[PDB]
């Protein structure tokens, strides 16, 4: 149980949480990566660089990409920040977005040192 697999574990449980019936209400946008061409989002790859979402966290974590909570958070950041990016404040998914992160943001606070 060394500090770095422990962080790890905590992220695991974040993740789990965020993937939760719990959230389900406003996390399911987040679930899959956004599919550009069926939502009629023709400027989205040319506005966004890297695409993250939970379905892609999902498959670093399972396949011990992320080598600490630092790198882990990065994603779960850079997905929220995508979506902040590319949509206007006032839309349904920023909403959403908003309400995700304060989820991420309060129980990556409780991180074990
Ligand atoms: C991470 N997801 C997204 O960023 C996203 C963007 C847009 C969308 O159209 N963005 C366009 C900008 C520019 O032009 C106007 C806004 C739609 C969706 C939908 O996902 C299924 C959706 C539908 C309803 C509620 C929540 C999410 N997700």
């Amino acid at each position: 149980m060394g500090k770095l697999s422990e962080q790890l574990k905590h992220c695991n449980g974040i993740l789990k949480e965020l993937l939760s019936k719990k959230h389900a209400a406003y996390a399911w946008p987040f679930y899959k990566p956004v599919d550009a061409s069926a939502l009629g989002l023709h400027d989205y790859h040319d506005i966004i660089k890297h695409p993250m979402d939970l379905s892609t966290v999902k498959r670093k974590m399972e396949n011990r990409d992320y080598r600490d909570a630092q790198e882990f958070a990065a994603d779960v950041r850079l997905m929220f920040s995508n979506c902040y990016k590319y949509n206007p404040p006032d839309h349904d998914v920023v909403a959403m977005a908003r309400k995700l992160q304060d989820v991420f943001e309060f129980r990556y606070a409780k991180m074990p040192d």
